[PDB]
């Protein structure tokens, strides 16, 4: 049998502890007054999700990871996101709050 795996093999504990504070800082609304693109996109939905492809790939996560597996793994671990259903994306578990680039009518 020489199938590919479904599967890989996730971070050690300590990388995981960096990969989630950048995430985490990620939704909260210090980075989104500075990070209008991050911004739009959680504004986008109706439950705040982010693909996980892109979270990687940040300025700072890029330093440590840019694999959306890695990441992935990550999520778990989160105390105030949430992965969805194949850990493909994350949202905040709060809606985050309107910014004044937002009560634009354009």
């Amino acid at each position: 049998g020489e199938d590919l795996e479904q599967e890989w093999k996730p971070p050690d504990e300590e990388l995981i502890k960096k990969l989630v504070d950048q995430i985490e800082f990620y939704f909260s609304d210090e980075n989104l007054e500075k990070d209008a693109f991050l911004l739009k996109h959680v504004r986008r939905n109706k439950l705040g999700y982010v693909s996980v492809k892109l979270l990687t790939s940040f300025k700072k996560v890029k330093h440590l990871t840019r694999d959306w597996r890695t990441t992935a793994h990550a999520l778990k671990y989160s105390v105030v996101l949430e992965l969805n259903e194949d850990h493909r994306k994350v949202r905040r578990t709060t809606p985050v709050p309107l910014f004044p680039n937002e009560n634009l009518p354009s």
